[PDB]
C-alpha cells in the first residue's frame, strides 16, 4: 500500500468526468504532468471485489495503443480511489468539430477509423467500454491532425452509473438497447460509434425525444430513418455502415474489426462536399448539451455552497471562545480541514498543504462571516461562468434572450418537468413575453434549487 500525496501534487482542476473529478497533477521528483481521475467511495458504489478490480488495473496498465488513454498509477485509501493517467490538452471532439469551418466524410471517416482502431484493440483483450460517447473522445493535442484518445475504458464494469441527472447528460443517445435490458457484450461499443457517426454526418442524434426517457424509448425500439434533406449529400456506403453499425440484434450488428474493412473506411481515409447542414446541426446540439449541463451544475453547486456555509459557520461558531466574531490564521485553517473530514476531502485539496494554500489566497482578499463567503464564493466561481458562458455559446445570434421552445428543449435535455420550469417562468417573467434573458434565466435556475 503505498500513498498518492506522497508521490503526487495537486496543481489545477481540469474538469469533470464520469465517476469523478479529474485534477492535473505533478509527480514530486520528476515532474511529470499527470491526469486524476479521484472516484469517492461513498458516492460511487462498486460493481466487483478488490481482486477483480487490482487484475483489471494491472492489465489496462499493459495496455498500449495511439488511440486509448494510458493510465499509468492506482491508488487507494479509507474513501477514495485515484486512477493515475496521461493528460491531453486538444479537448472533446466535439468542441473542436464546432469551432473549424468545413467537415467532409473524409474528415468523419478519420474520426471514426481511429475510433474503431481503438475499439478493436480493446475487445481482443476483453475489455468493454460500454457508455462510449463523444465526451469520451478527446484530442492528445491542440493541433489540426491530434490523433483520438478514448478515455474511461473499463471503467463501467468495475463502477455503478449514477442515477443523478447532472451526471447522466448525452447518455441516452449513445447506449445500446441490449444495455438497458441486461444481456450485453463487446458489440455495445459499436452501436454507440454508429450513433456517433451518425450525428457527424447529420448533426441530430438518430434516437431523439424531449426528455430522458422519451429518448430510451426510441433506442429500446431501435427504429431510425435517413428522411432528414442532410442525408441527400452523404454517400450510400456511409449509410450502409450506419445500417450495420445499428442492427439490433447483437450477434447480427458489425464487429468493431469488419467495420475498418468497410468500403467507406477504406475509400475515404485511403469528390467529397463539406457538410454545412451537418456542422451547424452540431453547434446547435453541442451548444444545447453544454448549457444544460452547465444548468445543472450551477444549481448542484448552489446547494452544496449553502450546506458548506452553514456547516463551516457552525466550525468556526464553536471555536470562537469569547464570541466576538474573529478568528486567527491557525485556527481558519483548523476549520476549513475539518469541513473536509466532515463532508469528505474535496478534489482540489489533495492534502494539508493544499488547504493551508486555499486559505491564504482567501486571506490575501479578506471576520469568520466574511472568510466564509469569499470562501464559498471561490468553489461556485466556476460555475457561475460557466453558466453565463455556456447561455451565451447557445444564444448564437447575439439577441441576450432565449425562446420558450429553446427552455423546452434545455429543460428537456436537464430532464426538468414541463410543467415545474413553465410554473418557475410565471414567478419571474409576469408579463409572457415567450423569451428570457440570462438574468430571468438565472432566476429560474435558483427558484429550482430551492431559492
Ligand atoms: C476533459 C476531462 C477534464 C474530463 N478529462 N478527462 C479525462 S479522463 C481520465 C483522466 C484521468 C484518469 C482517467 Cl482513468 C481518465 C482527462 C485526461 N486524461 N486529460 C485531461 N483532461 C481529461
Amino acid at each position: 500500500t503505498a500513498i498518492f500525496s506522497d508521490r503526487y501534487k495537486g496543481q489545477r482542476v481540469l474538469g469533470k468526468g464520469s465517476f469523478g473529478e479529474v485534477i492535473l497533477c505533478k509527480d514530486k521528483i520528476t515532474g511529470q504532468e499527470c491526469a486524476v481521475k479521484v472516484i469517492s467511495k461513498r458516492q460511487v458504489k462498486q460493481k466487483t471485489d478488490k481482486e477483480s478490480l487490482l487484475r483489471e488495473v494491472q492489465l489496462l496498465k499493459q495496455l498500449d495503443h495511439p488511440n486509448i488513454m494510458k493510465l499509468y498509477e492506482f491508488f487507494e485509501d479509507k474513501g477514495y480511489f485515484y486512477l493515475v493517467g496521461e493528460v491531453y490538452t486538444g479537448g472533446e471532439l466535439f468542441d473542436e468539430i464546432i469551432s473549424r469551418k468545413r467537415f467532409s466524410e473524409v474528415d468523419a471517416a478519420r474520426i471514426i477509423r481511429q475510433v474503431l482502431s481503438g475499439i478493436t484493440y480493446m475487445h481482443k483483450n476483453k475489455i468493454v467500454h460500454r457508455d462510449l460517447k463523444p465526451e469520451n473522445l478527446l484530442l492528445e493535442s491542440k493541433s489540426k491532425d491530434a490523433n483520438i484518445r478514448i478515455i474511461d475504458f473499463g471503467l463501467s464494469t468495475h463502477f455503478e452509473a449514477s442515477k443523478k441527472m447532472k451526471d447522466k447528460i448525452g447518455t441516452a443517445y449513445y447506449i445500446a438497447p441490449e444495455v438497458l435490458h441486461g444481456t450485453y457484450d463487446e458489440k455495445c461499443d459499436v452501436w454507440s460509434t454508429g450513433v456517433i457517426l451518425y450525428i457527424l454526418l447529420s448533426g441530430c442524434p438518430p434516437f431523439n425525444g424531449a426528455n430522458e426517457y422519451d429518448i430510451l424509448k426510441k433506442v429500446e425500439k431501435g427504429k431510425y430513418t435517413f428522411e432528414l434533406p442532410q442525408w441527400k449529400k452523404v454517400s450510400e456506403s456511409a449509410k450502409d455502415l450506419i445500417r450495420k453499425m445499428l442492427t439490433y440484434v447483437p450477434s447480427m450488428r458489425i464487429s468493431a474489426r469488419d467495420a475498418l474493412d468497410h468500403e467507406w473506411i477504406q475509400t475515404y481515409t485511403k469528390d467529397v462536399p463539406s457538410l454545412d447542414n451537418a456542422i451547424l446541426n452540431i453547434r446547435q446540439f453541442q451548444g444545447t448539451q453544454k448549457l444544460a449541463q452547465a444548468a445543472l451544475l450551477y444549481m448542484g453547486s448552489k446547494l452544496t455552497s449553502q450546506d458548506e456555509t452553514k456547516e463551516l459557520t457552525a466550525i468556526f461558531h464553536k471555536m470562537d471562545k469569547n464570541g466576538d466574531g474573529q478568528l486567527d490564521r491557525a485556527e481558519l485553517i483548523e476549520g476549513y480541514k475539518e469541513l473536509m473530514r466532515m463532508k469528505g476531502q474535496d478534489a482540489s485539496m489533495l492534502d494539508a498543504s493544499a488547504v493551508e494554500h486555499e486559505v491564504d489566497q482567501v486571506l490575501d482578499a479578506v471576520e469568520y462571516s466574511e472568510f466564509v463567503t469569499v470562501a464559498m464564493d471561490r468553489k461556485t466561481l466556476l460555475s457561475r461562468e460557466r453558466l453565463e458562458r455556456a447561455f451565451r455559446m447557445f444564444d448564437s445570434d447575439n439577441s441576450g434572450k432565449i425562446s420558450s421552445t429553446e427552455l423546452a428543449t434545455i429543460f428537456g435535455v436537464s430532464d426538468v418537468d414541463s410543467e415545474t420550469w413553465k410554473s418557475v417562468l410565471s414567478e419571474v417573467d409576469k408579463n409572457n413575453d415567450g423569451e428570457v434573458d440570462f438574468d430571468e434565466f438565472q432566476q429560474m435556475l435558483l427558484k429550482l434549487c430551492g431559492n
